[PDB]
């Protein structure tokens, strides 16, 4: 709508305190004008239709237990779009600043966030599986760079170029988790996931077999479930891209870590220039070891490294 930039202050899912970008103009509502042309944040109203209604307020103290989603939603959209735009120079999710839009308290106990082809959605969660899953900055992350995804590569949601997709938006997740420097891991979702259990997490970058998830091509899925095992064969993937920043020695091979902000470059620059629709796991090591050598020449430690963990993960 059409008003005045202004300032709110609230509380987000896990009860921490934060300034919020919002534009007066007789109510306050969730829409930040200092990004691009927009981060509108929308109440579903614990219904299934979107977007739903752009989030208005009477007094910009945003306190209320039924606020929260809706805090971190517009907040941890912000920092997202912060880290595409410093540290990739990629205005928004299309390059050309478009406008995001969230939606929260989707339908009711809902345990699940996903991208819908034109908007973020978040389920308040059912209280025991999660909670409002826009309190995890990894989770909006995932869910904004799968619209980065859609608008570049384009990979298709299924089998190999899904769990690529899958992957891309666990990685650029846990990277702006760390950039934005609050309990940064290699985990997924822990932040919003089972409040009844501690230390647990939704998937795992660094070990996946913990929550179920292949980390090697060996143990690749190939069933029909999760379209081809897209959350699953992901977690191949996410190793390779944990050791690569990280380093380890994963089945015997050994793997020099580069660090968090190479392997954000190598991996965007794949993301942006060398992944297709189709790309296979095959494919995707092509793609990140043409990007490192782009980026830091052929004969590299960032090129060798590249190798050595798409060779730990058994993807040649
Ligand atoms: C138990 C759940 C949360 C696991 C898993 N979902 C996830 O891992 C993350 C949320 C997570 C980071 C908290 N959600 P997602 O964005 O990958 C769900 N994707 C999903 O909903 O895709 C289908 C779709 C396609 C086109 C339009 C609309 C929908 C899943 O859908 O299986
Ligand atoms: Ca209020
Ligand atoms: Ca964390
Ligand atoms: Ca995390
Ligand atoms: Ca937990
Ligand atoms: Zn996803």
């Amino acid at each position: 709508i059409t008003g005045t930039s202004t300032v709110g202050v609230g509380r987000g899912v896990l009860g921490d305190q934060k300034n919020i970008n919002t534009t007066y103009s007789t109510y306050y509502y969730l829409q930040d004008n200092t990004r691009g042309n927009g981060i509108f944040t929308y109440d579903a109203k614990y219904r299934t239709t979107l977007p739903g209604s752009l989030w208005a307020d009477a007094d910009n103290q945003f306190f209320a237990s039924y606020d929260a989603p809706a805090v971190d939603a517009h907040y941890y959209a912000g920092v997202t779009y912060d880290y595409y735009k410093n540290v990739h120079n990629r205005l928004s999710y299309d390059g050309n600043n478009a406008a995001i839009r969230s939606s929260v308290h989707y339908s009711q106990g809902y345990n699940n966030a996903f991208w819908n082809g034109s908007q973020m959605v978040y389920g308040d969660g059912d209280g025991q599986t999660f909670i409002p899953l826009s309190g995890g900055i990894d989770v909006v992350a995932h869910e904004l760079t799968h619209a980065v995804t859609d608008y570049t590569a384009g990979l298709i949601y299924q089998n190999e170029s899904g769990a690529i997709n899958e992957a891309i938006s666990d990685i650029f997740g846990t990277l702006v988790e760390f950039y934005a420097n609050k309990n940064p891991d290699w985990e997924i979702g822990e932040d919003v996931y089972t409040p009844g259990i501690s230390g647990d997490s939704l998937r795992s970058m660094s070990d996946p077999a913990k929550y179920g998830d292949p980390d090697h091509y060996s143990k690749r899925y190939t069933g029909t479930q999760d379209n081809g095992g897209v959350h699953i064969n992901s977690g191949i993937i996410n190793k390779a891209a944990y050791l690569i920043s990280q380093g380890g020695t994963h089945y015997g091979v050994s793997v020099v870590g580069i660090g968090r902000d190479k392997l954000g470059k190598i991996f965007y620059r794949a993301l942006t220039q060398y992944l297709t629709p189709t790309s296979n796991f095959s494919q995707l090591r092509a793609a990140a070891v043409q990007s490192a050598t782009d980026l830091y020449g052929s004969t590299s430690q960032e090129v060798a490294s590249v190798k050595q963990a798409f060779d730990a993960v058994g993807v040649k």
